[PDB]
C-alpha cells in the first residue's frame, strides 16, 4: 500500500501552490476578455503536419432547472432526441454526443421497437455517443462521493443493458467548479479521459499560457500516479458556440447558425451569422480557421476539440439542417484548400481523445501532471459561486438522509432473494433514481426555480417511503423464525423512527409508542447498524408514559433515561422564543449495541411507578419572568433561575461551559486540563446596495458579518445520566448542544423567516494558532488543505463543507463534522464558520430568474471534536492533504450513517428473534462497506451480490490498535462459487480471486467485488 501521509507527490501543477503564486488580476485581455491576443505562426501546420479539427455537436439538457424534469422532457428533450434519431439516421456523417441518461432512458422506453432498433444502430455505428453515461451530470461541490457513484452506476447499468456500451470518456461542462473526486471514481470505473469547463477565469489564463489545459489529474496524496486520469479543461468563458470556436466571441457567434432570426436568437456582439455560399465561403473560412488556429495554440497536439452546442439545442429539424449544411460547406472548402493545412470534420468526444493519445504515443506531446481541485469558481470579476454551497439547505440535508436510507434499504434486502411479488427491486430502483436525479447540478445545489425544488422534494419523499417499505419488510424476514414468517408484502410490520429528520420543530412525524395497563404492556423495537463493526449508540423513542423500562430479548435490563419532550415556540403574544413540555409524551433513551451490518431487538415495558433501571433527567429553565412548566407524570419538577453561566459533564467525557446566553464558551477535555476557549457565535451577512447582488449561485457580501443581536434568550438545560443538553431560542435559530459522553452533538433548528437579504452564519472562535490554513472535505471522501488568501475577496475564501472542516496548530485541533453540505471558511486564525441558510430577494444574473425566498425550517446537525494532536503523525508542511483522527471519523459516521430504528406496528410479534449478524466480522474502524447490493433477481440460477469497500486513512496518534477481524465480503453470504474484483459500477470483471476471497483495500482506496452463489 502507498503511504498517503509521509510522501509529498511531485507534480507539475499543485493547485494550492499555484493559488499561492497567482495574482488573479482581472485585466481586459481584448476580444478574449479574460485572456490575451493569441498569436500563432502560420508555418506551424503544413502538408506534412495538419491541424485535425473535430467539431462535436452537443445539447446540454438539465434534468430540472427552470422547468421540472418532466416539463423539459415534454417541451424540449423528447423532440431533441426524436430529431437526433431521424437526422443521424438520414445523414451518416453527422455526429452527436449525449450525457444525461435519466432523459435518454425516459425517451427510449417510450419508443416503438422499430425506432429502438434504429437508435441502437446509430449508437453501435458511432454516430451517437454517450459521454460519462451517468443518470445526470452531477454537482461536484455538495454531492457525497457515494451518490456520485450511485448515479454513475444507475446510468451506466442502463446503458450496458439497453445500448450495449460503457462510456470511457466523461463530459462535465456545467458543474460550478470541479472536484478530484470525479477522476477518482471515474478511473476506478474504467474511464480513460475526462473533460471539464467551469474553472476560475484566472486559472484558465494561467494554465493556457503554459499549455497545461490538458493534464494527468491524480489525487493529492498519490505519490506514484496510479490514480491519474487524462483531463481536458476547456479554455474559455462558456461551453456555448460563441466561446468554443476560438478566443473572439464576436467571430464565433457568426458560426452558430441558429442565430440568424427565425429561431428567436441573435448575437449580442451585433454581427449575425450569414448562410455559407460559394461567394462568401472563402472569407468565412479565413475567419473560422484563424479562430481555430488561435485556440490550437493553447494545447500541445495537432488535434483540436471544437464543441458545437448549447442548452437544449438540436430541437427543431430546421436547426439540425442549418447547422449541418453550413458546417459541411465550410469543411468542403477548408479541407480542399491546402494553404490552411487543416482537416475538419464532425466527431465525437472519444474520437478526439483517441486522436490526442495517438499523437502522444507518436511522441508529439507529453502532458503535465496535476493535483488539487477547482473550487471556488468565479466566471467573471469578483462573482464567486460560493452561494450554492448553502442554497436550499433543507434539501441539502434531505440528500444526506436519503443517501443513508438507500444504502440501508439495499443492504437489508440484499441478504435474501425476494419473490417478484414483494416489489423490492421496483422500490429500490425508484429510490436510487430519485436520489440520483437530485445529484444534478441544479438539484442539490439549490439553484432551481421554486416549483422545481418542490418536484425534487416530492420525488425524494417518495424515495424515502420506498426505502422504508423495503427496510421494514427485510427486518421482519431477518428476525422472524422462518417457519412462522408469513409476509404480506403490502403490510407495515414496522415503522421507522427518525429523531433527526425532518426533525423536532420541522415536522411532527414520529409516532409515540402507546403503552398502558388497559391497552398494551410492551413494545418491541429493532435497531439496524449498516457499518461493518459492532457499534453502540444512544437511541431515543417517544412513549406515552414516563414509567418505562428497557430489556434486551434475553430479558436483561438495559439502563435507560427518560426526559421530557420539549418543543420551542415563537410566541407572537409575549414576543419570546420559549419551550413547552408535553404532559403526555416522553422520551426514553438507552444505549443500543448492534452487530456489524446487523440488527438488535429490545423491548420497552410500562410499569405503574419508577422502574429500577430507568433514571429521569432534571430540567432547568433560565430566563427572567418564568412561568410554570408542568410535565404530567414526569417525576422531577422543572427548576427555574435567572440566566447564568453553566457547566456540564456527562460520564467521563469533556466538561463544557456555556455563557448566560446558552452558547458554548469552553471545553475541558479531562479533570485537570485547561478550559480551552471554544465559543459559538451567530452572525449575519447582508447584500450590496449597489453593484452585483447575491443570489442562488453567488455570494457577494456587503463586508464581514455582523453579530445577531440576541436579546436575553431563554435557555433550557436538561441534565441526565446518559444525555444532557443546553438549548437556547435565538433569533432564527434554536441552537442545541447535546452531550452523551464524548464529543458534543450540535443541532440548529434554523428558520430564517422573513429576513430578506440575510445569510446566517455559525462561527466558532478559538485561540488555536492556525494562521491562514484550514481543511475542508471533498465529497465526503478526502480532506484538502486550504489557505485563506487576503488577495481574494471574502466570498472566494468560502469552500464547500460537504461533511467536515478543521483547523489546527502544533498542539490542538478543532474539527466540525456536518450532517449536510453547507458553505464555510476560516476567515481569521483560530476561527471556523459555516453558513446555515440564506434568503435573497434578487436574481444573480445566471438565468434562474428569481431570488431565494422559499426558505423553510431545517434541522442542521453536527459533531464538534476538540483534540490534542501533538502526538499525531501528520503530513509534512508541504503535503496538500489532511486526515481525520479516529474520533472525528466515528463522529462523522454517527451523523451520516446512524443506527436505524424500527417500531413493531402490531401488538404481538410472533416468532421474534433477538439479533441478526452476530457472526458478521467486525472490521477495522477505517474500513466501510459503502454499498452492498444484490445484482440479480430471484429467477437467476447464479445469484450475484456486489460490494463497494472503502478504506479511509486515520491519523496514528498513539492509541494501540487492538482486535478486529478480517472482512472478506465474498463470504458474507453462503454457498459462494466465485468472487471477482470489478469496476465500481459492477459492470466489468477485472480479476478472478483465488479462494473466492476478497481482499481488503489500502488506505484511501475503494474497490468493488461481486460474489456469485449457487
Ligand atoms: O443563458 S442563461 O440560461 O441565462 O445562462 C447560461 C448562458 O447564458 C448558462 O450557461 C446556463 S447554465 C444551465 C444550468 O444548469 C445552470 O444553473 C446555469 C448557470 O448559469
Ligand atoms: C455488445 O458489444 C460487443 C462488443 O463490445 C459485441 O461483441 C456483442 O456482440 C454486442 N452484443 C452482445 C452480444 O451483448
Ligand atoms: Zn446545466
Amino acid at each position: 500500500c502507498q503511504d498517503v501521509v509521509q510522501d509529498v507527490p511531485n507534480v507539475d501543477v499543485q493547485m494550492l501552490e499555484l493559488y499561492d503564486r497567482m495574482s488573479f488580476k482581472d485585466i481586459d485581455g481584448g476580444v478574449w476578455k479574460q485572456g490575451w491576443n493569441i498569436k500563432y505562426d502560420p508555418l506551424k501546420y503544413n502538408a506534412h503536419h495538419k491541424l485535425k479539427v473535430f467539431v462535436v455537436p452537443h445539447s446540454h439538457n438539465d434534468p430540472g432547472w427552470i422547468q421540472t424534469f418532466e416539463e423539459y422532457y415534454q417541451h424540449d428533450t423528447k423532440h431533441i432526441l426524436s430529431n437526433a434519431l431521424r437526422h443521424l439516421h438520414d445523414n451518416p456523417e453527422m455526429k452527436f454526443i449525449w450525457a444525461e441518461i435519466s432523459y435518454f432512458a425516459r425517451f427510449y422506453h417510450d419508443l416503438g421497437e422499430n425506432k429502438k432498433l434504429q437508435m441502437k444502430s446509430i449508437v453501435k455505428n458511432g454516430q451517437l455517443e454517450f459521454v460519462t453515461g451517468g443518470w445526470v451530470m452531477p454537482d461536484e461541490a455538495n454531492s457525497h462521493w457515494r451518490n456520485v457513484l450511485l448515479q454513475l452506476t444507475e446510468g451506466q447499468t442502463w446503458l450496458k443493458q439497453f445500448m450495449n456500451v460503457t462510456p470511457t470518456a466523461s463530459w462535465a461542462i456545467d458543474p460550478f467548479g470541479h472536484s478530484p473526486t470525479m477522476p477518482y471514481i471515474l478511473q476506478k470505473s474504467g474511464f480513460k479521459n475526462m473533460l471539464i469547463q467551469r474553472t476560475h477565469y484566472s486559472v484558465k489564463k494561467e494554465l493556457a499560457q503554459q499549455r497545461q489545459l490538458e493534464f494527468l489529474w491524480r489525487q493529492i496524496w498519490d505519490n506514484k500516479g496510479d490514480t491519474a486520469l487524462f483531463t481536458h479543461m476547456m479554455p474559455f468563458y462558456s461551453y456555448d458556440i460563441p466561446h468554443t470556436c476560438g478566443p473572439d466571441p464576436k467571430v464565433c457567434c457568426q458560426f452558430d447558425f441558429k442565430r440568424m432570426g427565425s429561431f428567436g436568437l441573435s448575437c449580442p456582439w451585433k454581427v449575425p451569422p450569414r448562410t455559407i455560399s460559394d461567394q462568401n465561403v472563402a472569407a468565412r473560412s479565413d475567419l473560422l480557421v484563424d479562430q481555430w488556429k488561435k485556440k490550437a495554440e493553447l494545447y500541445r497536439t495537432n488535434v483540436l476539440l471544437i464543441p458545437l452546442g448549447d442548452d437544449f439545442r438540436f430541437k427543431q429539424n430546421t436547426e439540425w439542417d442549418v447547422q449541418r449544411v453550413n458546417y459541411e460547406r465550410l469543411f468542403e472548402h477548408i479541407n480542399s484548400q491546402a494553404h490552411f493545412n487543416v482537416q475538419a470534420q464532425f466527431g465525437t468526444l472519444q474520437e478526439y481523445f483517441d486522436a490526442v493519445h495517438q499523437a502522444e504515443r507518436a511522441g508529439q506531446a507529453e502532458f503535465p501532471t496535476l493535483s488539487g481541485d477547482f473550487f471556488t469558481y468565479a466566471d467573471r470579476s469578483d462573482n464567486y459561486w460560493s452561494g450554492y454551497y448553502t442554497s436550499r439547505p433543507y434539501h441539502k440535508r434531505m440528500d444526506r438522509v436519503l443517501m443513508h436510507y438507500v444504502r440501508a434499504a439495499e443492504m437489508l434486502s440484499a441478504w435474501h432473494s425476494w419473490d417478484g411479488m414483494a416489489r423490492i427491486e421496483e422500490r429500490l430502483e425508484q429510490a436510487r433514481r430519485e436520489l440520483s436525479l437530485f445529484q444534478h447540478h441544479d438539484g442539490i445545489t439549490g439553484t432551481a426555480k421554486t416549483h422545481v425544488v418542490v418536484d425534487y422534494e416530492q420525488r425524494m419523499q417518495e424515495a424515502l417511503k420506498a426505502c422504508q417499505m423495503v427496510m421494514q419488510q427485510s427486518v421482519y424476514r431477518l428476525l422472524t423464525k422462518p417457519s412462522i414468517y408469513s409476509p404480506d408484502f403490502s403490510f407495515s410490520y414496522f415503522t421507522l423512527d427518525d429523531s433527526r429528520w425532518p426533525g423536532s420543530g420541522v415536522e411532527d412525524s414520529r409516532t409515540t409508542i402507546i403503552l398502558g395497563e388497559d391497552i398494551l404492556p410492551s413494545k418491541h423495537v429493532v435497531m439496524h447498524n449498516t457499518l461493518p463493526h459492532w457499534r453502540e449508540q444512544l437511541v431515543d423513542f417517544y412513549v406515552s408514559s414516563p414509567f418505562v423500562s428497557v430489556t434486551d430479548l434475553a430479558n436483561n435490563p438495559v439502563e435507560a433515561q427518560v426526559s421530557p419532550v420539549w418543543s420551542w415556540h415563537h410566541d407572537t403574544l409575549t414576543k419570546t422564543i420559549h419551550p413547552q413540555g408535553s404532559t403526555t409524551k416522553y422520551r426514553i433513551i438507552f444505549k443500543a449495541r448492534v452487530p456489524p451490518m446487523g440488527l438488535a431487538t429490545y423491548v420497552l415495558t410500562i410499569s405503574d411507578s419508577k422502574p429500577e433501571h430507568t433514571s429521569y433527567a432534571s430540567n432547568l429553565l433560565l430566563r427572567k419572568n418564568p412561568t410554570s412548566l408542568p410535565l404530567g407524570q414526569y417525576p422531577e419538577d422543572v427548576k427555574f433561575g435567572d440566566p447564568r453561566e453553566i457547566s456540564l459533564r456527562v460520564g467521563n467525557g469533556p466538561t463544557l461551559a456555556f455563557s448566560e446566553q446558552g452558547l458554548l464558551k469552553s471545553i475541558q477535555l479531562t479533570q485537570d486540563s485547561p478550559h480551552v476557549p471554544v465559543h459559538f457565535k451567530f452572525l449575519k451577512y447582508g447584500v450590496r446596495s449597489h453593484g452585483d447582488r447575491s443570489g442562488a449561485y453567488l455570494f457577494l457580501p456587503n463586508g464581514p458579518a455582523s453579530p445577531v443581536e440576541l436579546g436575553q434568550p431563554v435557555v433550557l438545560v436538561t441534565k441526565g445520566k446518559l444525555e444532557s443538553s443546553v438549548s437556547v431560542g435565538l433569533p432564527s435559530v434554536v441552537h442545541q448542544t447535546i452531550m452523551r459522553g464524548g464529543a458534543p452533538e450540535i443541532r440548529n433548528l434554523v428558520d430564517i423567516g422573513s429576513l430578506d437579504n440575510t445569510e446566517i452564519v455559525m462561527r466558532l472562535e478559538t485561540h488555536i494558532d492556525s494562521g491562514d490554513i484550514f481543511y475542508t472535505d471533498l465529497n465526503g471522501l478526502q480532506f484538502i488543505k486550504r489557505r485563506r488568501l487576503d488577495k481574494l475577496p471574502l466570498q472566494a475564501n468560502y469552500y464547500p463543507i460537504p461533511s467536515g472542516m478543521f483547523i489546527e496548530d502544533a498542539n490542538t485541533r478543532l474539527t466540525l463534522l456536518t450532517g449536510q453540505p453547507l458553505g464555510g471558511s476560516s476567515l481569521a486564525s483560530g476561527e471556523l464558520e459555516i453558513m446555515q441558510d440564506r434568503r435573497l430577494a434578487s436574481d444573480d444574473e445566471r438565468g434562474l430568474g428569481q431570488g431565494v425566498l422559499d426558505n423553510k425550517p431545517v434541522l442542521h446537525i453536527y459533531r464538534l471534536v476538540l483534540e490534542k494532536v501533538n502526538n499525531c503523525v501528520r503530513p509534512s508542511k508541504l503535503h496538500p492533504a489532511g486526515y481525520l483522527t479516529s474520533a472525528a471519523h466515528k463522529a462523522s459516521q454517527s451523523l451520516l450513517d446512524p443506527l436505524d430504528k424500527f417500531i413493531f406496528a402490531e401488538n404481538e410479534w410472533i416468532g421474534a428473534q433477538g439479533q441478526f449478524g452476530g457472526d458478521h466480522p467486525s472490521a477495522r474502524e477505517d474500513l466501510d462497506v459503502s454499498v452492498m447490493r444484490r445484482l440479480t433477481k430471484s429467477s437467476a440460477k447464479t445469484q450475484r451480490v456486489g460490494y463497494v469497500l472503502h478504506r479511509t486513512n486515520l491519523m496514528q496518534c498513539g492509541t494501540p490498535e487492538e482486535h478486529t477481524q478480517k472482512l472478506d465480503v465474498c463470504h458474507l453470504l453462503p454457498n459462494v462459487a466465485r468472487c471477482e474484483r470489478t469496476t465500481l459500477t459492477f459492470l466489468q470483471n477485472l480479476e478472478h480471486l483465488d479462494g473466492m476471497v476478497a481482499p481488503e483495500v489500502c488506505p484511501m482506496e475503494t474497490a468493488a467485488y461481486v460474489s456469485s452463489h449457487s
